[PDB]
C-alpha cells in the first residue's frame, strides 16, 4: 500500500531543496497533494522561514503542479 518512498523528494529536487524534505515531512507535508496547497507562513512552520526558500517552494508548485 505504498509504491514511492520518496512523495516530495524529487519534487524538491527540480528546486534544489530537497534539504527542507524532513523538515517539512515531519510536519504534515509530505503529501504532495496537501503540499500543492500550502501556504507562505505555513512554510516557516517546517523550518522554512527564509525568503529564498518561501518563494522557491511557491514557484516550485506551479512547477510540477
Amino acid at each position: 500500500s505504498g509504491l514511492g518512498e520518496a512523495g516530495m523528494s524529487a519534487w524538491l529536487r527540480a528546486i534544489g531543496l530537497e534539504r527542507y524534505e524532513e523538515g517539512l515531512v515531519h510536519n504534515g507535508w509530505d503529501d504532495l497533494e496537501f503540499l500543492s496547497d500550502i501556504t507562505e507562513e505555513d512554510l516557516e512552520e517546517a523550518g522554512v522561514q527564509d525568503p529564498a526558500h518561501k518563494r522557491l517552494l511557491l514557484d516550485t508548485l506551479q512547477l510540477s503542479k
